[PDB]
């Protein structure tokens, strides 16, 4: 009955003017799966960082609140199904989109919250707004159905060494609850562990270090439409696996250091 | 359009067009509606925000506001930094969210004017709703560099000052804006159920007048629609005044699917 426009998907990340990373690479995909997305920004960049400069800040706390306010206001949640989240501009953000969130499932029981912890890798660890960790892990982790960390982030979150497979999949299974009912760790071949409370499946695909940016971004946005679409978890993880290389081979048999999508 | 033939070749996403307007999380005005528009017609297109809201401030909520002349100013260099403008041939603008970013809007396209000599500059005046500053600015700094403009019958008496109450006179108006960098003038008036779409397209040379019947709706952002139509035909090959007809139809065309579903957003049916 509502005049509103509705949504499958919430997808709460960071937005670039130029490129390919954060919804301005998970909106088109998910629009690909044929389902239906409200971005809500959480950082407005003219482009990665990566590039030699980079213009755009943060989304101030009063208009990210409001935006997701908004679409409650708007009666445009009729249809939701999940929320995903990926980069984050602040631990403030957290806490407030946390916030939504717990609110959300009052109305929305079987909402499906799936969560990207962005926080860094091994090399000089933590990339992102110092105060995001524990944020995560005192408000968004508490309420993922479903996470999607590397080695790194999973030793952040769980205060865990996770160097060793048996020993990441134990730091994951510890995490697992009536919540959190999965975890998948991305560790020349590029290891998926998926872990959920009764097993352990891993995928290892041939993959060629790229400086492409948003895979990670490109990967979660597939993920969550094939999980919508049916699919069973592990086979969801492995086909969004599947698209990410597929996308990579065309971005690059394009000679672009953009992502750029291919048809479906 | 790039005209180094010596250029090696960039690696960056290239665009027909930069479209500068509002954004809004929820609905369909400003690019929020135009980038789906441009991109139905097989055009790629970068999306530079004045403003970002939740939803317009028609609704009873609305949050965001204004991008920061900081933000925008290193939008708009970011776009040229990374090299992503060899295939541009269009700049759109729309609401501005103020005169200040219009200075910088100004001085970025008076830079780009040099290296994009076919630069096609359309810029849609919105002055006014349903502030001394913003139609200053537009007069200093916009208005010089754009090549067709699309105001109403109020924001065309705001930008010449002249009364502009009857066809004559509109068209005298529109006319006063021509010179060797404008070269035409698209004015529309909706008159008020079954609304006129009434249309004067003005050139040096010509002018030519359209008429649409609309039915009465509360939709917003059907004039961000009908730019990114227009600037679509006019850079698929179609002529002016055929370019403005068929982006009239697209939006009528838009607006009763729309209705059709009961939606109180734009909503694009295939192209």
């Amino acid at each position: 009955k509502s005049r509103a426009l509705q949504a499958d998907i919430v997808a709460v990340q960071s937005q670039v003017v130029y490129g390919s990373v954060g919804n301005s690479i998970a909106v088109p995909a998910i629009k690909q799966n044929g389902l239906n997305v409200f971005a809500v920004p959480t950082v407005l960049l003219s482009n990665t960082p990566h590039y030699d400069t980079f213009y755009g800040g943060a989304i101030p706390d009063e208009w990210f609140s409001g935006y997701l306010r908004a679409l409650q206001e708007r009666d445009a949640l009729r249809q939701l199904r999940a929320v995903t989240t990926g980069y984050m501009g602040t631990a403030s953000q957290i806490k407030i989109l946390a916030e939504w969130l717990t609110a959300l499932r009052k109305d929305h029981p079987d909402l499906l919250i799936m969560v990207d912890p962005v926080i860094g890798d091994i090399d000089s660890g933590i990339y992102v707004k110092p105060d995001l960790p524990e944020a995560y892990r005192q408000y968004l982790l508490p309420l993922a159905q479903g996470i999607t960390p590397n080695i790194f982030e999973l030793e952040i979150l769980t205060g865990k060494n996770c160097r060793d497979l048996d020993s990441a999949i134990a730091a994951a299974k510890s995490l697992l609850s009536d919540t959190l009912k999965w975890v998948v760790v991305t560790s020349q071949e590029m290891q998926v562990v998926v872990v959920t409370a009764d097993s352990v499946n891993v995928i290892s695909h041939s993959r060629v270090k790229t400086d492409l940016k948003g895979t990670g971004d490109l990967f979660c946005a597939q993920l969550i439409s094939g999980l919508l679409k049916g699919k069973a978890l592990t086979d969801a993880v492995h086909r969004a696996g599947l698209r990410v290389l597929e996308v990579m081979r065309y971005t690059q048999q394009h000679e672009s250091d953009e992502l750029i999508l291919p048809p479906l």
